[PDB]
C-alpha cells in the first residue's frame, strides 16, 4: 500500500510496479534458485508512446506476468528492452519479450556469455560501451559501462529527465550485508568501477539497486564498502 514491496511480500510469479519518478516506474519480481528466494528489480521508462524496458524479471513466467502489469498499470507499449548484464534475472524471459513484439538489446559481451552459460540472448548488439567509463544514448536513457564489478559485462542505466541511477546488480541496498551472489563478480575492480559511477553520476537523486530497496547516493559508498569487506 505504498512502501516498497519486499522479498517476502511478493509471491514468485506476481510483478508488482513502483513510481519512481515521472515516467520513470520500478519492477520487482520474485524468484526461486538454489532453495532460497529472491527479489529483484527493473526498470520501465515512458519513451513517448512507448515504453523502454531495463532487464527482464528473472522468468519466463515472470516476464509474462511483467507484461500484463505494465498493461494494467500503464497501458503503452514496450517496444525494446535492455539486460544490463547475462544473469537469469536479467535476460530470463528475453524470449518472451522477443515472442511479444519487443525489440531486445545487450551488449557484445552480454550476448556472448549469455549464450556460453545456456541463458537467452537477447537479439540485438549494443556498440560503444566496450571500455569501462562509456556512455551511449538509448531512447531517453545513457547508458554506461562502469567496469568489471558484480559481473564484467555490467551496465547502469541513467534517467537524466529525473536523475534516476538504475545501477542494477553492481549496486546494493543499504541493508545489504555480503556482496550477493559473486559467482561471476571481480571485487578487486568493483570499487574502482563504483568510484566511475560516483563520479559520472553526481546529481542522481534515486539510486535503485539490482536487488532491493532503493535510495540515494550513499547505495553507491555502501556497496563499496560490504565488496570491500566481503573480498577481505
Ligand atoms: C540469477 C543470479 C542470482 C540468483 C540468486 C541470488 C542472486 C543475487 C543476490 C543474492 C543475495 C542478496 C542479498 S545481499 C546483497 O545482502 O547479500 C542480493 F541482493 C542479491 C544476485 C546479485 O547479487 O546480483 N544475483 C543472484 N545469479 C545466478 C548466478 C550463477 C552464475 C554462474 N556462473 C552459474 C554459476 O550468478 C548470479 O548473479
Ligand atoms: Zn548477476
Ligand atoms: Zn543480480
Amino acid at each position: 500500500s505504498g512502501e516498497y514491496p519486499t522479498v517476502n511480500e511478493i509471491p514468485v510469479g506476481e510483478v508488482r510496479l513502483y513510481q519512481i519518478a515521472d515516467g520513470v516506474w520500478s519492477h520487482i519480481a520474485t524468484q526461486s534458485f538454489d532453495g532460497a528466494v529472491y527479489p529483484s528489480n527493473g526498470l520501465i521508462v515512458r519513451d513517448g508512446d512507448e515504453l523502454l524496458l531495463i532487464d527482464t524479471a528473472w522468468g519466463a513466467k515472470n516476464t509474462a506476468a511483467l507484461l500484463a502489469e505494465i498493461e494494467k498499470q500503464i497501458g503503452l507499449p514496450v517496444t525494446r528492452a535492455v539486460s544490463t548484464h547475462f544473469h537469469d534475472d536479467r535476460v530470463g524471459g528475453v524470449d518472451v519479450l522477443r515472442a511479444a513484439g519487443v525489440a531486445t538489446y545487450a551488449s557484445p559481451s552480454t550476448r556472448r556469455l549469455a549464450e556460453a552459460e545456456g541463458n537467452e540472448i537477447p537479439t540485438h548488439s549494443l556498440e560503444g560501451l566496450s571500455s569501462s567509463g562509456d556512455a551511449v544514448r538509448f531512447g531517453p536513457v545513457e547508458l554506461f559501462y562502469p567496469g568489471a564489478a558484480h559481473s564484467t559485462d555490467n551496465l547502469v542505466v541513467y534517467v537524466p529527465s529525473a536523475n534516476v541511477l538504475y545501477g542494477g546488480c553492481a549496486v546494493h541496498e543499504l541493508s545489504s550485508t555480503s556482496a550477493g551472489n559473486v559467482a561471476d563478480a571481480d571485487l578487486a575492480e568493483w570499487p574502482t568501477s563504483v568510484e566511475r559511477i560516483q563520479k559520472h553520476y553526481p546529481e542522481a537523486e534515486v539510486v535503485i539497486p539490482g536487488h532491493g530497496l532503493p535510495g540515494g547516493l550513499d547505495l553507491l559508498q555502501h556497496t563499496a564498502n560490504v565488496v570491500k569487506a566481503h573480498k577481505n
